[PDB]
């Protein structure tokens, strides 16, 4: 399967998450309908060699074609009156998937392949008050929450089917480990590896930035 890899928390909680995604995925050559590669953000409460095995997942999946050739996106391409599918063209959304409430597609955007080469922002945030996650992309019309889960978010997880590049993630705690600088590892599939251009914490130790996450193939 492609490469996943992961930092996690033990006794502290992940309470947000930005992830900027490369618009790179796409491929503007392509014969209309075709896809791409696909890049994932996932948060998960246990550990898992495959992180789609979880009986609770919330991703925030990049997909390198137009939403209307990605399954599960029908009624909910919110901006999907602005873009003309077109190849090169690419896709956000959010999706939770539970073994007990469901599968729960989110809003997606769609993103011209005219538009200006530039990252794509996802966005999940904690809102401790409303027990609810903000969950999308902000600043635009795909966004909507989800409930908080039983057991809560731990394990940050980075899932690319091809060469992409997560310009930039930011993961927030809410207490300080040392631990989860170095609990950074990988299921391996000896086809991609990775690399982070520089990884840095803010003074109280909550804040973990990374830059320039980069899976590239081996070969």
């Amino acid at each position: 399967g492609p490469l996943q890899c992961h930092m996690q928390a033990f006794n502290a909680n992940i309470i947000s998450v930005d992830a900027y995604s490369a618009n790179d995925l796409s491929d503007k050559h392509a014969p209309l309908g075709a896809s791409g590669y696909f890049a994932d953000v996932t948060l998960t409460g246990k550990y898992h060699q495959d992180v789609f095995d979880a009986r609770h997942w919330l991703t925030m999946r990049h997909s390198g074609t137009d939403c209307r050739n990605v399954k599960g996106t029908d009624s909910k391409v919110c901006n999907i009156d602005y873009v003309e599918n077109q190849p090169g063209n690419s896709c956000a959304q959010v999706t939770q998937r539970s073994h007990l409430l469901g599968w729960s597609s989110g809003k997606a955007l769609d993103i011209s392949a005219t538009a200006p080469n530039a990252p794509v922002h996802f966005r999940a945030s904690l809102a401790p008050s409303l027990q609810t996650w903000w969950t999308g992309l902000p600043n635009t019309c795909a966004v909507q929450r989800y409930n908080a889960p039983h057991n809560p978010y731990k394990i940050v997880t980075l899932t690319a089917s091809g060469m992409h590049t997560w310009t930039k993630l930011v993961i927030m705690l809410d207490a300080p480990e040392p631990s989860f600088f170095k609990s950074w590892s990988c299921e391996y599939n000896d086809s991609l590896s990775p690399v982070v251009g520089n990884i840095q914490v803010s003074e109280d130790g909550k804040t973990y930035t990374l830059t320039n996450v980069k899976y590239q193939p081996i070969l």
